[PDB]
């Protein structure tokens, strides 16, 4: 079925919490023993969101190598993502240790710091060129280089060094800042437009490590961007274009990290995105 015609029967037919619920239950439920250790209890932002043991990104340190993050491998498409939670006041050093270690080129941030009146993460990047940040624990220095503020998003170029060692990698931060507090945007053109910006950066490509992607829990909004991204990929590459099924793809991503796409408002939005992006894919 050509998604567009089933977007119709579904929206015509009044049923998303219908299909959302069908996705939920059929999803995978793996083990996450590392994340519940007592010793790791402050490192988690939420009680119900943790990384599965099998797909977790492991920090290369003698002490504690736990971070609440997960590696998402989409095989056919040939894309891997690092999904995660918004860093916490105390896990900011671990956040940047894992960008260093996995060799990523990009962080894609889909929320703001204070959303709905609360803090959804620590402000983990420098606000000024002149006042750099040092993560004494992980022995890393971070410095803002340049910074472009647009209407719908903000782009930043930063430098990550190993204090301990003298290596410098440049990092690009794509920040989505105009996602309303409640729901999902009324059009997907802005979202598609930011995605593409990220695709142009080198930030999602094979000669690099996987991009780190995050919101406040790392599941809802992050699941959306990724899902759109992987799907456009597949239509792009197949001999067979409406032979791309969002749901089966979503369920595959879901093999790696729990609860991606938190609401039915966001599934549906997912489908729009995708369809609208599949007119360029010309
Ligand atoms: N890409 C991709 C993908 C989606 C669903 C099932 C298997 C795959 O390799």
């Amino acid at each position: 079925m050509e998604m567009e015609k089933e977007f119709e029967q579904i929206d015509k037919s009044g049923s998303w919490a219908a299909i959302y619920q069908d996705i939920r239950h059929e999803a995978s439920d793996f083990p996450s023993r590392v994340a519940k250790l007592p010793k790791n209890k402050n490192r988690n932002r939420y009680r119900d969101v943790s990384p599965f043991d099998h797909s977790r990104i492991k920090l290369h340190q003698e002490d504690n190598d736990y971070i609440n993050a997960s590696l998402i491998k989409m095989e056919e498409a040939q894309r891997s993502y690092i999904l995660t939670q918004g860093p916490l006041p105390n896990t900011v050093g671990h956040f940047w240790e894992m960008v260093w270690e996995q060799k990523s080129r990009g962080v894609v941030m889909l929320n703001r710091v204070m959303e709905k009146g609360s803090l959804k993460c620590a402000q983990y990047w420098p606000q000024k060129e002149e006042k750099e940040m040092i993560f004494e624990d992980t022995n890393l220095k971070l410095t803002l280089i340049s910074e472009d503020i647009k209407s719908y998003y903000t782009v930043r170029q930063l430098e990550l060094e190993n204090l301990t060692t003298q290596e410098t990698r440049e990092i690009l931060h794509f920040h989505y800042t105009t996602w309303p507090d409640f729901g999902v945007p009324e059009s997907p053109a802005s979202f598609l437009n930011f995605l593409f910006k990220v695709r142009e950066s080198g930030s999602l490509s094979p000669e690099h490590g996987p991009v780190v992607v995050h919101c406040s829990a790392g599941i809802g909004r992050s699941g959306t961007f990724c899902l759109a991204d992987t799907c456009l990929l597949l239509m792009d590459k197949r001999k067979d274009p409406s032979s791309v099924d969002i749901k089966k793809v979503l369920l595959e991503m879901r093999k790696f990290r729990m609860g991606l796409i938190q609401t039915a408002d966001q599934l549906r939005f997912s489908y729009l995105a995708v369809i609208e992006g599949a007119k360029f894919i010309m």
